[PDB]
């Protein structure tokens, strides 16, 4: 009943193999999220001092979709390194309407990120009136890929004993299944200070390295398996995410864009 975008600016995924160069490139904590010139985007940078160097570099806004970027991590302490939508002006998800990521890139191999890894979408967003207070605060995961680590394959998904947290159910977006799961963190770091609030994960069964993620497919069947997200979304970011290891992350593509039901473009980035 959603049409699948058609317009000729979404780059083909699967066919964007070509590597990028330039940009400037970042060593430190961004300290939250910083605007990018001349893009709709932001990004943003976890880079614990304590732990050895990493990067991320922004491709500039005229190639690779527009959010595409280069991170490199040497045993680090949980690096992050993401970029995409900055929101926080308290709409809720159904106000961005159906939204999508074409994406394609190179990492390092298995156990090159240490014992936990993410690649894919992430953000948060936040309920004040929820009735369960620990519902509040969301912090969302759509996992398309990771490194695996000694114990388990980077072909195969990884599962609660990584994550935490209870299986929801599962439910199809993209072409694969993806097994949902809830965790709570309780009294952690946050966007808010140090409290407890709620985990959002999809892992994706079958893991992959291009394609187009169909966010809004996630956001609408979490909220049909009960976890819902509240009213004011903070981000929607392409993130790399490493809890250790030698690694990187090279993307030749990553394109946001939403649509209306349609199918018509509301928002997308960038004579013969």
């Amino acid at each position: 009943q959603v049409v699948k975008p058609t317009d000729e600016r979404i780059i083909d995924p699967s066919t964007a193999n070509t590597q990028l160069t330039g940009g400037v490139t970042y060593n430190t904590t961004s300290g939250g999220n910083k605007p990018l010139a001349g893009s709709p985007y932001g990004y943003e940078t976890w880079i614990d001092t304590g732990g050895g160097v990493c990067s991320l570099t922004w491709y500039g806004a005229d190639q690779g979709g527009g959010a595409a970027f280069k991170a490199t991590w040497t045993n680090p302490h949980d690096f992050l390194g993401r970029l995409g939508y900055f929101w926080n002006e308290n709409k809720p998800y159904s106000h961005y309407e159906n939204i999508y990521c074409g994406f394609n890139y190179t990492r390092s191999g298995r156990k090159t990120a240490g014992d936990y890894s993410y690649i894919g979408i992430y953000g948060w967003s936040r309920n004040p009136s929820a009735s369960n207070s620990n519902e509040r605060l969301i912090e969302y995961y759509i996992v398309e890929d990771w490194f695996g680590n000694q114990w388990q394959a980077d072909t195969s998904p990884m599962g609660i004993n990584t994550t935490g947290g209870t299986v929801m159910g599962s439910f199809t977006c993209d072409g694969s299944s993806y097994q949902i799961i809830k965790n709570t963190r309780v009294n952690q770091p946050s966007i808010e200070g140090d409290k407890t609030f709620v985990q959002y994960f999809s892992i994706r069964q079958s893991p992959r390295k291009s394609g187009t993620i169909s966010i809004t497919c996630h956001f609408k069947k979490w909220e049909k398996l009960g976890m819902k997200l509240g009213d004011n979304m903070y981000e929607c970011k392409f993130l790399i995410e490493a809890g250790a290891g030698e690694g990187f992350f090279d993307a030749r593509l990553i394109q946001f864009y939403r649509a209306d039901n349609e199918g018509n473009i509301l928002q997308i980035t960038p004579h013969h």
